[PDB]
């Protein structure tokens, strides 16, 4: 619908050393926010945020049968130490454990995977980490939205699961769900958060990314989006 | 003499795809703010802004006698329209008459310039392309003294000199302030200096900015005032 550039969120980046976009949505006043229209509109890879997607896929197959079936670590050590144990659908979000999502992958198989992501209108196998998949900040939004809504074609209970995953972080002001991405394996190295702020009477719905050269900065995708929410008065 | 960061003024430089620093002096709280501690610190051309020291001196040693004496335009048509006129002293900051201002330095003399700034601890055509470099925060401490008549000079001259820096008045605020634009040397800046006169309070400022164009010497002015909106310091 009707889009805003405001550049002042530049400074948010800059402050930083950094380039990226943030886009808003105020879900009441149907109205969107960014720093750069462009960059908003540029897709790249999804990396762990097609955790989402995958997620709710996985369970409308039954390939998860619901949030708390264990997923056996396959005992091969590697280099992020949360992914080296047991894990559910809940733990699997929270650590972006790929193997397990792999594996969701692999069972779905390729044609069920491409018609769910079809009937998604999600962006345009590893294929989400080194492949040809591709989503901008405003598709991020518009998939979300869907999902928020229980639009998507998969089962409501799909959705309310997929949604319970998302959680990040609650309090007396407000609720976040989202999902990390860091998209390493094609240039450019970039950084991801999407989600949403539920607040008592709106829900604002956010997609970033930014430029990552480094591991070092990770912690700038959320930062970054809380002091542009900081600014806009969404949370104190 | 405390200063305190605030980083939130560069979302008004980032807006119009611009860098600088904006410096405020709070005169009742005794507090400074800027958004960069470090470019507040840094000193360049001052350029139009020694306007303001070169009125001070002329009118102290007499060689401009009041803000009605006429300097003659000297016929030689220049690309700035309103130089090719006959001027005042306040006309002559109006409208920065560089022409003006250069035949001031030759009555005023290298000796007598020099002891004068050295007498206003004023930062270290030599205001254009020559030695003589100024900071935001130097430019707020110089103004300071002409706002209190602190400036060794007569009070007489301190006061003309103010007249002469009147820019914008209302029922809200005054405005005594002089633009620059340095281009000689890089980098290449616009300035405003000067402060906001309130009912019970003084906010001195000093701003300059990257001008690599013409096109954004408005920004000098829009930016400042964006800075002393969203500090409640004007409506
Ligand atoms: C999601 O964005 C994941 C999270 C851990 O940052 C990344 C992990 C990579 S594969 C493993 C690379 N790092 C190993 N130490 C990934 C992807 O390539 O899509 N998602
Ligand atoms: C002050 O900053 C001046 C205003 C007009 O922008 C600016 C003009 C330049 S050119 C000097 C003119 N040369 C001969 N008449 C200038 C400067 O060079 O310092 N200041
Ligand atoms: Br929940
Ligand atoms: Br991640
Ligand atoms: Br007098
Ligand atoms: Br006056
Ligand atoms: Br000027």
């Amino acid at each position: 619908k009707e889009w805003q550039e405001n550049k002042s969120w530049n400074a948010h980046f800059t402050e930083h050393k950094s380039q990226g976009v943030v886009v808003l949505w105020n879900e009441n006043k149907q109205q969107g926010f960014t720093n750069n229209l462009k960059r908003a509109n540029q897709a790249f890879l999804p990396a762990s945020t097609f955790k989402i997607p995958n997620s709710l896929i996985a369970l409308d197959l039954g390939v998860v049968k619901d949030e708390h079936q264990v997923f056996k670590w396959d005992g091969q050590t590697r280099d992020i130490a949360t992914w080296n144990r047991d894990h559910n659908l809940i733990t699997a979000m929270k650590y972006s454990v790929v193997p397990v999502y792999q594996e969701f992958a692999r069972q779905i198989g390729e044609a069920r995977m491409s018609k769910m992501l079809h009937a998604f209108d999600y962006g345009n196998d590893s294929f989400w980490l080194d492949g040809g998949i591709r989503i901008s900040a405003t598709e991020q939004i518009s998939f979300l939205r869907k999902l928020y809504h229980n639009k998507l074609h998969v089962s409501e209970r799909s959705q309310r699961i997929v949604k319970q995953a998302m959680l990040t972080e609650a309090n007396g002001d407000y609720i976040i769900r989202a999902k990390t991405g860091y998209s390493t394996r094609i240039e450019p190295k970039i950084g991801w958060w999407v989600g949403w702020v539920e607040l008592d009477d709106n829900v604002w719905f956010f997609a970033m990314n930014m430029d990552m050269p480094t591991s070092d900065g990770l912690g700038l995708r959320q930062a970054i989006t809380k002091e542009v929410l900081k600014q806009e008065k969404i949370i104190p």
